[PDB]
């Protein structure tokens, strides 16, 4: 198949960061509203991970880097 396909950024639950911090980071880095950021934070915390953004591989690479700088456990993968 082709490599021009969409990717996602995933945040993984970590035992150190405050829930309030994670909500704030999603608002700050992605411009998300409070209800949206809180829902994603709670999904990370209750499911162990959440897709937080989606787009091209190169765009997701930026989101991962931004999240790492904020101290969050982020990875990216191709979306199937
Ligand atoms: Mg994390
Ligand atoms: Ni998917």
């Amino acid at each position: 198949e082709s490599t021009e396909a969409p990717w996602v950024t995933i945040v993984w639950d970590d035992p150190v960061n405050l829930m309030s911090y994670v909500t704030y980071v999603f608002q700050k880095l992605f411009g998300y509203s409070e209800p949206h950021a809180t829902k994603l934070m709670l999904q990370v915390h209750n499911e162990g991970k959440a897709v937080v953004s989606a787009g091209s591989r190169e765009s997701m690479e930026v989101d991962v880097s931004k999240l790492h700088a904020a101290g969050l456990w982020a990875t990216m993968q191709q979306d199937r």
